[PDB]
């Protein structure tokens, strides 16, 4: 659907059996979730934004349902205060900016 | 127009006689620009993101042309490594997320 932006574009995600809300973020290269239990191996990584950098864990081939649409991709887990869906996954659900 | 998201959604802005490129960011509440010369008074403020918080200067009623479309709004100036157009101004140009 069409999401206007008077409010934070928050949507429902399903990941590893858990229901969460995540922000649809065109300013994020990657997808980064608050700490949660994720199976498999994981590589150590750094992400940066305003104010600094943080240490996240990167998981490949994670299944995720973003509001009804399944996508499979890299997911980062770390000390973010909000769940963020980034461009890596917004493209898999054909998400576009319009004006 | 329609902006797909395989690349960073970067666009041309015009602000206070200067040409810059800015990121269209649905994950940002506010608009924050790299340090630049801006007239008028300005209130001190704090913004936060991953990794921390930063001190910005806030200017009200700044004219800005985001890719052809004029908008007038609050603009923050600070130590961001990238120019960011936030939701406060994306709504004035009727920008929407679609999928
Ligand atoms: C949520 C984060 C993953 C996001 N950060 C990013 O996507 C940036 C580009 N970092 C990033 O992509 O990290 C990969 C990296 C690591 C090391 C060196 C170079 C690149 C962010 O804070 N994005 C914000 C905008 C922003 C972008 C850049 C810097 C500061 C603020 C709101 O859209
Ligand atoms: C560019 C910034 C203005 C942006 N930050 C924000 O918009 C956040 C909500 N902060 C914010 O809105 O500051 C106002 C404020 C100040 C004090 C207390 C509460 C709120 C950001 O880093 N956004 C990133 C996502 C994000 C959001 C929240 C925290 C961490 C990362 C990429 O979209």
């Amino acid at each position: 659907p069409q999401i206007t932006l008077w409010k934070r574009p928050l949507v429902t995600i399903k990941i590893g059996g858990q229901l969460k809300e995540a922000l649809l973020d065109t300013g994020a290269d990657d997808t980064v979730l608050e700490e949660m239990s994720l199976p498999g191996r994981w590589k150590p990584k750094m992400i940066g934004g305003i104010g600094g950098f943080i240490k996240v864990r990167q998981y490949d081939q994670i299944l995720i349902e973003i509001c009804g649409h399944k996508a499979i991709g890299t997911v980062l887990v770390g000390p973010t205060p909000v769940n963020i869906i980034g461009r890596n996954l917004l493209t898999q659900i054909g998400c576009t900016l319009n004006f």
